[PDB]
Formats: C-alpha cells, sequence, structure tokens
C-alpha cells in the first residue's frame, strides 16, 4: 500500500494532502493515510518520530504535509512528486 502522512483536513485544512488521496483512488492505488493532529492543535508525536525515522531527518526545517511512500518503502515526496510518480 502507499503510506500517506498528512492531516484530515476536518480538523485542520490540507488541500495537498486531499489531492493525493484522490489521485491514488483515481489511480486504483491502495493506500493508508496517517493523520498527524488527531485533535485541533494536538499533534501526534509517536507518529512524527516515525515520520523523520523513515525520513532520515534529524530536523523538521522545511517539511510539509502531505509525506508519500511508496508500496516498497521508498520515500516519493509531497503531492507534487507523487503527480510526477505516476507520469
Amino acid at each position: 500500500m502507499f503510506k500517506v502522512y498528512g492531516y484530515d483536513s476536518n480538523i485542520h485544512k490540507c488541500g495537498p494532502c486531499d489531492n493525493a488521496k484522490r489521485l491514488l483512488t483515481v489511480k486504483k492505488q491502495p493506500f493508508e493515510f496517517i493523520n498527524i493532529m488527531p485533535e485541533k492543535g494536538v499533534f501526534d508525536d509517536e507518529k512524527i518520530a516515525e515520520l523523520l525515522t523513515k525520513l532520515g531527518r534529524d530536523t523538521q526545517i522545511g517539511l510539509t504535509m502531505p509525506q508519500v511512500f511508496a508500496p516498497d518503502g521508498s520515500h516519493i515526496g509531497g503531492f507534487d512528486q507523487l503527480r510526477e510518480y505516476f507520469k
């Protein structure tokens, strides 16, 4: 499955996050969405730590949501990189 880390737009608006989900649905690709903000103004720090581990990063500088990973686990990037991935 593709793995998409992002925000639920009902709690924190994330147009790129919603676009990533819809692009995977139109391409008939199963995905799992991981919401990093379970309620307004509260981050899930276990999921952010897991994301940093997967990215191999020590700082959060410049990280935006969504962050997408391919079925084999490699990092794709944000929605702009996912658009490119299917070409």
